């Protein structure tokens, strides 16, 4: 078979040519159908946080520590200690994170599913996960796989003599492969897997800063970089440039990068004992006897001294089970020669070095010092060299930076600190956690909420359209992958969001100033009760939705949950927040897509990050149009003569056959609706508008809301979806 | 570019290389994740039957009838009447049904989604669905698209002079493409789309009866056969062989087949006015301006006299808006010559015939008679000719056969008669409805249930394992695609099921005889109360599950719903039921895979037909193993020392790393589990067993049930899944 095709064509269980085969360019809704409660064996009403709070956390860590030195005959431990392997397992779990889109990381425990379970860089971590299973079996639902993989690495470091800052749990497991992540477009893995992401450039120094966005690895199938140098060329200088690019795409700076690599490579070793032709299929391609494992090695028992993982055979320190400064000392104080491992791969050896690096299965036999090309990178770049030279003589500074970087790596996608669970959460707050202050004052009650809604709606310069638009602009910065963004913090009032062109800065300024007058009037006239700007932004949109429903003939309660706080600019990092800036926004008819992602594809991707189903996406868009909630107040998509009233007029008018739609410019972004009988232009629409009348599955939902009869249902469903979106980041509240 | 690949590679919304790309042979669970309640815009709570029964049904029909003659300028009506178009719409919705697997048909309204919305043979039915949308708009949730597409064809026949038997509603809408159906493996549509289904044979006579199972169309993208003959060869005799094969695979016999074709082709016309180069992309490939329509025709306004659908230009009768015998009269009385339509397709013309066939847009202009190659088939086969000859002389017989066959076409995937809604459900019971009687005596209550459970669990020949096995064997015949099978009717006790090898006939006979003893003891000694064998089979299994739970240390009420009836053998056609016989049954460790599908694939397919989610499939298999419920009573997969007790031992032992699993048979079906320490063989497993420890998503669920502390959860989840499966056919309780 060619790529993506099985040689046997199944006739069961979804076998056969499928719609995506015939029409591969059509928009797919798959990413809005993942992670559904039916699919979760634990039930939709399972509360991980509540289960983890009953965990005997201390006993978990004790049992992990014990397991580190209990070698299992099916995968013997190097030096009698799985620590190194476990550190690698946790670092690869967390290490797929990309800062730009916030995807990857360890927070969904996705290493245990395709494709990550079978990436080349994850070779033999199937064995690592299997070794820790008995811990999961003992503790059951009270620790997730997601938390356990990372806790295991953290405990491993501590038991090998490196004290970490602490740990937070809170990562609920997921139950299917996350097929929403764009890992690249290549049709091959490392050693290939990177023509597309370099746009066919092969000049390894020149291309290193030209890696396709948002990717954070130099080949499909790798965590960050190729350990044998760029495209396998053993040039440490050029490897350094790759490392900078890749780690930068993961949200790490130079200090963090050197700390992580020199910290991690204090421990363990690589494996490259036998040629790769001896290694069987990865877990997703292996036979049923492998029972979820892969890479079966036919030499010997395939393990112990015959272990083959990367094809390199490097032991960095003389004490691979104990924290030390041996990595930097070897790196800088040895002379390096290029040699081949037993499997044939490029590495470096100190061929006149001391013969005192221990063998992993013989306590009396030794070898010379070795390094990877990607380790030599750290003394073949001026910035990395300065850091390496400083830490060579000041290892406490390495230790400090490593502790902080390791914490950040494990917890980058955990979200706000209100998500962090367990008895050793670090007390220090860090900028990457998007910190929030404690609240000013006592919490407003329902009577205060009712008075503030009336005050907001009677304030000059505030109307239903602007209020709803502003609240949604603030809310849709949320992304579920790394739990960043949302309305808490009022970060729309801060840089960079206050200047995002998609927020219409001049309008936003006037809206916020009017909310700050409501705030000033309330605060100080209600005793100890005080209201934040964050709550007023959300309450103003809430009030607008309620009023728009009443003005459509429907009296409905629009729920509001008080208690958001206002971030400071010092808690709001410009670079980090720039990554949340939309290039197109279908809720507010802003912007457009590009060749490789169309306007409506961006919208569906955004909806996946908001955890919206297809019906919730569809009701929100149509309600936002009815509300006149475009970012600049345009009439594009505003297919209603009742603007500000919460009706399904967008749907009704979109599917009216007396309107004919035609393209207005060259790029397919703008569309005109013409009345067929009168020949007069009636409407202007965008792709975000018209996809709901074109995609067969979305149109089926559009038709529900356009049905004579479902008018009350439209309001009910809009209000439910609004409430969901406003509350996504409310981890401070429970249930 | 490459088949199945977009030239532009999106980086959003699921764009990028995907796990199914890297490992295309791996088992996929997608078919267990369809039709989820969160996807349904109506809500999970929505009850279609209740909505329909409040529908002003007569008014719907009245509005359809009026629409028929309300020509719309964007798709003008041939002869001023949309009736033929609407009949075609209905017939194509219902016409994808395959009897053998029970898939396709109109019962899910799938014509409105990919791929059916864009099949060649459904060209311009996008316009037909759009013309009826104002009816759907007016009546809302109270009539589904699925019901409305078929009702519209029904009403069209009645408003063109053809009285049907009646109609039943009840088809709830679905909300995504059904990607579980095997339509074929070809990577092209008609005019190609058939190398795989004929195994590369191009010998049109010899291959006709060799069409790949369970397919029911001669090319990918067609409803039944090619109207231009086999592979476009204009040979009516060969076309007849394809028709018999395809219609046979749809459950229709020779009389049904002629009745459907000659009945349908009373009405309307084909469209072939301009060449195919003038036609734009199908709906799934069309630009946003098309707003779900496709096949834009660039000649004139693309419509009216320029309509292009199939490429053929045939008008069968002189009165295309009114029922007549003109189809058979023309077919038999004319001399036919092969000609080209304006689009270049070949068709047949009576070149010396009368010039009295009406033009669809000009009341002063006329043409000669025409027919398709597939129409001439009916007088170029001995059995079809005999039928055509008889009905030429006795057209009432065609009308009676067409009424009956049309009713069967539209309703056979609707399920049991208890699902049929509305005021004109035909009174005649038909064998293809798998009919069921009304109940005997008064309904058992919970006191009677308690007495019966205690008797069943202490009767000669019965035990936990046997009862659980027997109840699951009867239940897993259910298939949601056409709502056939299940436990209602006690058809496991009838032919052919009572002699299926998968049911272990000698053990089944001893189980059934024991349950019939319990029945006989209860019936007649409880006044007018009577209990059915069907209730006893399910009650027995349910009681067994409850006891097995108790013995595992969990006290749980296992709910039982009484009221099933016993079917008679007269109501149980043996050929019809042969289509429910499983190739493999993973719940009971029966069977093996084929050259096309592995054992575990068949299991996931079955689970999809049961509407199971991946946790429900997993829990059931592991519980059935704990129960010792294999079809043959073997120890394969029975990884427990406590057989008959509802523990999660299957999972615990499957994931024990002290066991190494290796292949035993050449065929990949058998596996041995060896203790790594002692080197002793401990277990035998199947593929249905071991897949739960291999597939990463299934294994994640197996792990949950293997975890300390989850023994109660295992029982709870097993009981919920058991209850769901036992009750799948209980449409009488709705
Ligand atoms: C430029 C970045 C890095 C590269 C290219 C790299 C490459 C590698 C390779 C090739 C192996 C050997 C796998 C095998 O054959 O078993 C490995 C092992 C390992 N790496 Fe890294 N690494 C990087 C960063 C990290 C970081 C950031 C950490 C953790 C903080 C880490 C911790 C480890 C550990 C502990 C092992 C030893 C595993 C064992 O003993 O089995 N590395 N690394
Ligand atoms: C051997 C089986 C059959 C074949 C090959 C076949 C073929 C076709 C073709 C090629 C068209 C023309 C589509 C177009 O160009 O507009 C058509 C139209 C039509 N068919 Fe059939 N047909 C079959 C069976 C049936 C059946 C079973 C029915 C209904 C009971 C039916 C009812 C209709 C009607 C009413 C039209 C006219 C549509 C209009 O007026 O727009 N056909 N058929």
């Amino acid at each position: 078979t060619t790529f993506g095709r099985c040689a046997v064509k199944s006739n069961q269980a979804g076998g056969g040519t499928r719609s995506h085969d015939w029409w591969p360019c059509q928009l797919r809704l798959d990413v809005l159908r993942q992670f559904q409660p039916s699919q979760n064996p634990l039930g939709g009403d399972f509360d991980y946080a509540e289960a983890f709070q009953s965990l005997d956390y201390e006993a978990v860590k004790k049992d992990i520590a014990a397991l580190m030195t209990e070698s299992q005959d099916w995968w013997p431990a190097d030096f009698g200690n799985y620590g190194g392997l476990f550190v690698r397992m946790a670092w690869h779990s967390a290490g797929t994170y990309r800062a730009m889109d916030g995807r990857g990381g360890g927070g969904m425990g996705q290493q245990r599913f395709a494709p990550l379970n079978s990436w080349p860089d994850n070779q033999n971590l199937d064995k690592a996960r299997r070794l820790i299973w008995p811990i999961k079996q003992k503790y059951g639902n009270k620790i997730s796989w997601a938390d356990l993989m990372l806790l295991t690495g953290n405990v491993a470091l501590e038991n090998m003599g490196f004290k970490t800052l602490g740990f937070g749990g809170g990562r609920a497991d997921t139950w299917q492969s996350d097929e929403a992540v764009y890992w690249g477009a290549e049709t091959t893995f490392v050693p290939q897997g990177n023509d597309v992401r370099y746009n066919n450039s092969v000049d390894i120094n020149a291309r290193a800063d030209k890696l396709e966005k948002p990717l954070a690895a130099t080949h499909m199938g790798l965590i960050y970089v190729n350990p044998e140098g760029p495209n396998g060329t053993p040039d440490p200088a050029a490897s350094a440039k790759d490392i900078r690019e890749a780690f930068g795409r993961m949200g790490m700076n130079d200090t963090e990068t050197v700390a992580l690599i020199a910290g991690g490579h204090a421990f363990g070793k690589t494996h490259g004992a036998v040629k790769g032709s001896n290694i069987g299929p990865a877990p997703e391609a292996a036979d049923l006897g492998m029972q979820g494992l892969g890479w079966h090695n036919s030499v010997g028992d395939g393990n112990g001294p015959n272990q083959m993982t990367s094809g390199l055979e490097v032991i960095w320190t003389k004490t691979p089970t104990k924290w030390s400064n041996g990595y930097l000392e070897s790196l800088i104080n040895n002379n390096w020669t290029l040699v081949e491992s037993p499997a044939g791969a490029h590495q470096w050896e100190a061929v006149n070095g001391t013969v005192d690096y221990p063998d992993p299965f013989d306590k009396t036999k030794f070898r010379k010092a070795t390094m990877l090309t990607s380790d030599l990178a750290l003394i073949n770049d001026p910035e990395y060299l300065k850091i390496s030279q400083r830490w060579l003589e000041h290892p406490e500074e390495l230790a400090d930076a490593f502790a902080k970087a390791w914490f950040k790596l494990l917890h980058r996608d955990l979200g706000p600190t209100t998500r962090y669970l367990g008895p050793e959460v670090p007390k220090e707050s860090f900028i990457w956690q998007d910190p929030l202050p404690a609240r000013e004052g006592d919490l407003i009650d329902d009577a205060d909420v009712d008075k503030l809604k009336a005050a907001i709606l009677s304030t000059d310069g505030l109307d239903v359209s602007k209020l709803a638009s502003t609240a949604m602009a603030c809310a849709t910065t949320y992304r579920n992958s790394d739990k960043r963004g949302g309305c808490n913090g009022a970060r729309i009032a801060l840089e960079p969001q206050r200047n995002w062109v998609s927020n219409n800065p001049t309008q936003l300024s006037a809206v916020l100033d009017a909310l700050k007058k409501v705030q000033s009037d309330f605060n100080g006239s209600n005793g100890n009760k005080k209201v934040s700007l964050a709550d007023l932004i959300v309450l103003g949109g809430t009030a607008a939705v309620e009023k728009a429903a009443k003005d459509a003939g429907v009296d409905i309660k629009v729920p509001f949950s008080a208690g958001r706080v206002d971030a400071t600019q010092e808690q709001t990092d410009v670079t980090q927040f720039s990554y949340l800036e939309p290039q197109a926004d279908g809720f507010r008819n802003y912007g457009r897509g590009t060749a490789r992602a169309r306007t409506e594809e961006i919208m569906v991707d955004k909806a996946s990050q908001l955890t919206l189903t297809p019906p919730e996406l569809t009701v929100l868009v149509g309600g936002m149009r009815a509300l006149g909630a475009n970012y600049d107040g345009s009439d594009v998509g505003v297919f209603t003569a009742n603007k500000g009233k919460l009706t399904p007029d967008f749907f009704v008018n979109l599917v009216d056959m007396n309107i004919a739609w035609t393209a207005s410019g060259a790029d397919g972004e703008s569309w005109v609706g013409t009345d067929r009988k009168s020949r007069s232009e009636k409407y202007k629409g965008s792709r975000a508008d018209l996809v709901f009348g074109s995609h067969a599955e979305l149109r089926a939902i559009a038709e529900v809301y356009a049905e004579n009869g479902n008018q009350e249902k439209f309001v009910k469903d809009f209000v439910a979806a609004w409430t969901k979106v406003m509350n996504l980041d409310r981890f401070d509240l429970k249930v």
